[PDB]
C-alpha cells in the first residue's frame, strides 16, 4: 500500500513514472493507482508523430491537453514524447525526399509539441531508436534525406523551443554493458556533448526477459560515463515480473547518481502489450504483485 514515488523521493531520486493516457485515467483503476503510487507521467500515444500531426500543419492536441491538463490537476510531474521517431511516422513524412523540407518539417514539428507545453514538461525524448543494433545510425527517413545532423538539428531546435526541459535521447537494447549498442550510443553521446549538442539526458527503454535484470546493474553505470546531467529508465517491464529482476533494475538506479528516475511501461497486466508474459507490478485485479512489494520493501530499507 505504500506509493513507490514517495519512497524513491525519500531515497534522493526524482520519480517513479508510468506511461498512460485519457483511455486508461478513465477505465480500471488507473488513475487512483497514479495518484497513490506514482509521481509522473508520460504519454502512451497522444504525443506521438501520427496522434499530433495526422496531416502537415494540421496538429491535433486533444489527447495530448487531456494528459497534461489531468498532470497539472492531480499534481505530477510530465513528461513528453517521442518527437522524432521512425515508429510512430504518418505516410506523409516518409515521402519526403528533399533534405530542406524535411528539415523544416521537423523543426516545425518539435518547435510547435514543445511551445504549447513551454514550461510545463520536465522531459521530452527528443530523438528515439536512432542506432542499430551493431551501433550504426539507424537508415530512416531522417539519416537517409537530412544525413547525421538531424541529431544536432533536433536538440538545438528542442532547446530553443523551450529552455526549461530537460532532453534526453532514448533506445532500447541499452541493457547489457558489452552489448554494441550501448558502446556506441555512451560514444556518440560523448562526442555530441563536447562539440556544444544540449543532450542532457539519456533514456533507457528497459523491455527485459527473466534474468536479464542484473545486466542493468553493470549497463547503466556505463550509461551515465556518457556524461550527460541525467539517465534514466523509461518503459520498463520484465517478462514474468520476477521480483530479483525489478529489484535490480531499482538497485542499478539507485547507484548510479545521474539517475534521477524509473517509468514503468504501464499499471496493470492486461493492458500490456505482452500482456502474457504479466510483465508490469500490478495484476488484472490491479492489486499490487509481488515485485511491487519487494521494490516498495528495497526503498524503505
Amino acid at each position: 500500500a505504500q506509493s513507490v514515488d514517495q519512497l524513491i523521493k525519500a531515497r534522493g531520486k526524482v520519480y517513479f513514472g508510468v506511461a498512460t493516457d485519457q483511455n486508461r485515467l478513465t477505465t480500471g483503476k488507473n488513475a487512483a493507482i497514479i495518484q497513490a503510487d506514482f509521481g509522473m507521467v508520460w504519454p502512451e500515444n497522444s504525443m506521438q508523430w501520427d496522434a499530433t500531426e495526422p496531416s502537415q500543419g494540421n496538429f491535433n492536441f486533444a489527447g495530448a491537453d487531456y494528459l497534461v491538463n489531468w498532470a497539472q490537476q492531480n499534481g505530477k510531474l510530465i513528461g513528453g514524447g517521442c518527437l522524432v521517431w521512425h515508429s510512430f511516422l504518418p505516410s506523409w513524412v516518409s515521402s519526403i525526399t528533399d533534405k530542406n523540407t524535411l528539415t523544416n518539417v521537423m523543426k516545425n514539428h518539435i518547435t510547435t509539441l514543445m511551445t504549447r507545453y513551454k514550461g510545463k514538461i520536465r522531459t521530452w525524448d527528443v530523438v528515439g531508436e536512432a542506432f542499430n543494433e551493431d551501433g550504426s545510425l539507424r537508415q530512416t527517413v531522417f539519416l537517409n534525406v537530412i544525413g547525421e545532423d538531424y541529431i544536432p538539428i533536433a536538440f538545438q531546435t528542442a532547446r530553443a523551443a523551450d529552455p526549461n526541459a530537460k532532453l534526453y535521447i532514448m533506445d532500447y537494447n541499452l541493457d547489457s554493458a558489452s552489448y554494441p549498442k550501448t558502446q556506441a550510443i555512451v560514444n556518440r553521446v560523448k562526442q555530441w556533448r563536447a562539440a556544444g549538442v544540449p543532450i542532457d539526458g539519456i533514456g533507457s527503454q528497459t523491455h527485459l526477459s527473466a534474468g536479464q535484470g542484473a545486466g542493468v546493474l553493470q549497463a547503466l553505470p556505463l550509461l551515465a560515463s556518457a556524461g550527460t546531467p541525467e539517465v534514466s529508465i523509461l518503459m520498463l517491464d520484465v517478462a514474468g515480473a520476477s521480483p530479483t529482476d525489478y529489484v535490480n533494475v531499482v538497485n542499478a538506479c539507485l547507484n548510479v547518481q545521474s539517475c534521477v528516475g524509473i517509468t514503468v511501461m504501464g499499471v496493470a497486466d492486461p493492458d500490456s502489450v505482452r500482456a502474457s508474459t504479466t510483465p508490469l507490478l500490478f495484476d488484472g485485479n490491479f492489486n499490487p504483485k509481488p515485485a511491487y512489494n519487494a521494490i516498495v520493501q528495497d526503498l524503505q530499507q
